[PDB]
């Protein structure tokens, strides 16, 4: 769950795991669905050790959320070799283990 205090902080994480899928979970602190699917998010890290999970808070982070157009708290971006390979937002479980399903 590496926290990712820039958008430089995210270009650097991206090459330091290029042909691994990351997982970017864009959130904010006042968000109720983002405090309730996070000890989800969590526990699929320790599940999924072959992925990197990454949080972007998006009140501290703004240039991040704003270079990735996120407005949908939480927002879910998937990355792999420096591309967007899929998103989807809400406090969706299923949707999210399919989607890291999908592309790890």
């Amino acid at each position: 769950m590496r926290v990712l205090a820039t958008a430089a902080d995210l270009e650097k994480l991206i090459n330091e795991n290029k042909g691994r899928l990351i997982v970017v979970d864009f959130f904010a602190q006042w968000c109720g669905p983002c405090r309730n699917i996070a000890p989800k998010v969590e526990a699929l890290a320790k599940e999924i050790p072959e992925v990197e999970f990454a949080k972007v808070d998006v009140d501290q982070n703004e240039e991040a959320a704003a270079k990735y157009s996120v407005t949908a708290m939480p927002t879910f971006v998937f990355i792999k070799d420096g591309k967007e390979v899929d998103r989807f937002s809400g406090a969706n479980e299923t949707k999210l283990r399919e989607t890291i399903t999908r592309h790890k």
